[PDB]
């Protein structure tokens, strides 16, 4: 006998007064009445909501508190839309995150909500492709206020930072488990200049956690734009980065590398070649590109476990999976070069190059490649990706060997 | 006249080969690919040089292989030509053969000449690969009937045989074991041929060449397996565990279908019992079961593998065998003590690391999820780079 209005009863009770035992019970009743979420009854209690919104609403930290309460309990019993997220953004999510309460308990509320919007199993669950699009919305909502923020000018240093705690935990928490989507948000910005390390910087702190579907980013073309901006900027700070994303995604990937092969292999050659005085290679190129240099008038902050990802384990990957190649690349880049139809773009010392290269050539036993495949056999000839699935098991076996 | 000269040096020869080796190469020169007359001409001479002076004692073979060594990269044959070399030369070879290296030597380099080639056209038609396939299948032939029939009045004759049919059978598999692995198929179904014929298919594997992971195109696998969960012989079934072993790693897709009867056989081997030795099982189907009388890379292995790559299934087997049977369809041909196998598989869990895919997957997200095998080729990668690191 009538639970929605039981349910509005406690609703309203509980704004006008942070005791929410009553109205968790009617969510609790209402539930057993309407199991899956009800089209109207969500319709009736976003009314009764933002009602008392013009009442009471988000301007200090009691109603905040008391807001993010309310909101975290009855969201499962509404169904959104492209439109409403909207208003969630306006009256909630966006005066939160400009000038965030600093309390924890109320910031993992506001995280409560966020996620339940963001994170899901059904996507039929609201009707449609409700689900999916709200999801949609609030991520790109979300991404585009971090960049923003982390871009422009300013009032007070102290609060900005506030705000981009806030968003980074969010977004690294919704790209550990959504890699592809946060990825192909941020396409779209990555080709502004400033916007290159607030971005990467968060790519990598997803990709460190070497959570699962991490080789799904190149699909959205963001690996694409790493390797882009290692080939072309400038920023010591930014290539750290760009290098170690590529470096972490690479062992995941096998299949974009066969097409990525004399681009890493360009980016193997400029990044051994770093200069005291002059930094990476400029390049003679962009094309379309644009190029991020550091003090470019004329964030930030690397993590302390990034210096150990230089270019020395980009020799050994790319020894270990194409030496005959590698090392005939090294040795004559620009004769390698002309032979498989691309260019060097930056002017290098050869026999520092050479020399270089020998220090960590020294540290490898000799790849049996050359007793097997010619520099154009080990190009074609898909067989020898086999021989890896037995390796594969072996270790896998030895990974779990105690003593 | 440019194939006379090559004649009148092999009649010469037959009654030190400088002048012959050297007519050869001229002969070449005119015809740099092998001619079908030239060639009919050359081996119907040398039938009639067999006539007066054929393969009947040890300076006249030395002397043959030598020759026939030599001449053959000019000669163009057919399944029926290599029968008249099987018959004039190979078989009375291998049937008492010359105790002297070298002189084996000349004939593996002209058995092999035959049955290794880069080239399926060379001969026209698709002659080479009928050759080929003619030589190996008598090779293995007399390898499996050399092997069973029982011997009458000539031990050390026997031995001698077969230790060149074996030599020459696994290098020939070393190479090409997809097709050793076929011929072997027919003759694998009669009991007493699956111990000869496993001896020499381990022997290739243990080499770790290429390409083994054909093998189970051929049933070959399929066939070892009935054998593993049938057969009754500690020799045989020790064979059949080695060969399994070795072939596993090559596979991870055989592996999926499979399953349920690498975990049959993990009980079997397991429950070995000092007295009643493995378990007789009961079912066989058309098998024909293998004994003794009829008349060291063990199960701990097998543990491992199945440990690692299939866990919950393969822990949940165990507990409860004939209960995981039913619910996956199969069922179990043994009798066994279930404290025991809970004691024995106990001493092996404990020497492993706890699994993390009771974190991530069900019994059955564990065997229908693609993506599992996803993870595989990241680790590879690492592994490798890590072999490859020199201290």
């Amino acid at each position: 006998m009538m639970p929605l209005q039981s349910l509005v009863k406690a609703l309203w009770n509980v704004l006008h007064e942070p005791d929410l035992t009553e109205l968790i019970a009617e969510v609790e009743s209402y539930q057993q009445r309407y199991p899956k979420q009800n089209p109207t009854n969500s319709q009736k209690i976003r009314h009764i909501l933002d009602e008392i919104y013009e009442k009471t609403p988000f301007n200090n930290t009691r109603r905040r508190i008391l807001w993010l309460a309310v909101l975290k309990t009855v969201i499962p019993l509404l169904i959104l839309d492209r439109q409403a997220v909207g208003e969630w953004w306006d009256q909630i999510f966006f005066p939160f995150l400009n000038s965030p309460t600093q309390l924890k308990p109320v910031f993992s509320d506001l995280k409560s909500i966020l996620f339940y919007i963001l994170i899901f199993h059904d996507e039929d669950e609201w009707g449609g492709d409700l689900r999916r699009e709200c999801a949609e919305e609030t991520i790109t909502r979300l991404v585009d206020l971090y960049v923003s923020k982390a871009i422009e000018n300013l009032e007070s240093q102290e609060q900005r930072n506030q705000t981009i705690e806030c968003l980074v935990n969010v977004l690294v928490h919704y790209g550990i488990q959504r890699p592809k989507e946060l990825s192909s948000c941020f396409c779209h910005h990555f080709l502004n200049p400033p916007t290159r390390i607030p971005i990467l910087s968060v790519m990598v702190e997803v990709i460190r956690r070497q959570g699962p579907r991490l080789y799904e980013i190149p699909q959205t073309g963001f690996y694409d734009l790493v390797l882009k901006c290692a080939e072309f900027d400038t920023s010591p700070i930014l290539l750290s980065y760009a290098l170690s994303f590529i470096l972490m995604i690479l062992s995941h990937i096998c299949n974009s590398l066969d097409d990525s092969l004399y681009r890493l292999f360009c980016i193997y050659l400029r990044f051994s070649m770093i200069d005291p005085t002059s930094g990476f290679p400029s390049s003679t190129a962009s094309g379309n590109w644009e190029v991020f240099h550091d003090f470019m008038s004329t964030g930030s902050s690397q993590p302390d476990y990034l210096e150990s990802l230089d270019y020395s384990q980009l020799f050994s990957i790319l020894y270990a999976l194409y030496p005959i190649n590698f090392l005939e690349f090294l040795r004559d880049p620009k004769l390698y070069a002309s032979k498989h139809n691309f260019q060097i773009r930056y002017s290098f010392n050869q026999e520092l190059l050479s020399t270089k290269s020998d220090g960590l050539l020294g540290r490898h036993l000799a790849h049996s490649n050359f007793l097997k495949y010619t520099a154009e056999t080990e190009l074609t000839d898909k067989s020898r990706w086999t021989r890896l699935d037995s390796i594969a098991v072996v270790a896998l076996c030895n990974s779990l060997n105690a003593v």
